[PDB]
């Protein structure tokens, strides 16, 4: 009956949903501050920073003239690539940055 | 000397807020999977489990059962640690936290 779209594969992951939405919650009503800087570690604190960049980089990022992903010889080391990523993370990122940077 | 270099409000602050201001945005639905998973990286994929494990074990006051602990062999230091912060002041967290483990 329709597409209903197909069947999907999926592991050991009990937390990293239930949870994790949690996490969502306590943000709506800006009530993050607390638990959010509960965790912040150093190491985390250098890490919002370079973390928001990727975003506004791969979108506005192709735009700049200092060059910061474009050739800099070491900029696009992890800033995309990160860990894991063929060709399906981010056709799954485009879906919603295209609602909150384009917003049409 | 500064012929036309001005600042605009100095401070900033408010990136921080109106980064992950944005993060809302995308759960709001379920649209933050995607971005969610340029969240994957190793050290923070070790540090998510946790984040959750810390939080939990503090009200464990719910008659936990089972959920005490589940790493003694090595884990359970980053739970009774203790104040990380020098403000030593996590009643801040109570707020919310009191609201999300218990709920009225």
């Amino acid at each position: 009956q329709s597409p209903y779209s197909a069947a999907m594969a999926e592991q050991r992951h009990q937390e990293w949903l239930r949870f994790v939405d949690l996490l969502k919650n306590a943000y709506q009503n800006d009530l993050h501050l607390p638990l959010l800087n509960l965790m912040l570690t150093p190491d985390e604190r250098e890490a919002l920073g370079t973390r928001v960049r990727i975003v506004e980089e791969l979108l506005r990022g192709e735009m700049s003239q200092r060059e910061l992903k474009n050739e800099l010889g070491a900029g696009i080391a992890t800033i995309t690539r990160g860990s894991n990523s063929l060709k399906a993370a981010p056709v799954e990122l485009r879906q919603w940055l295209e609602e909150v940077l384009l917003k049409s």
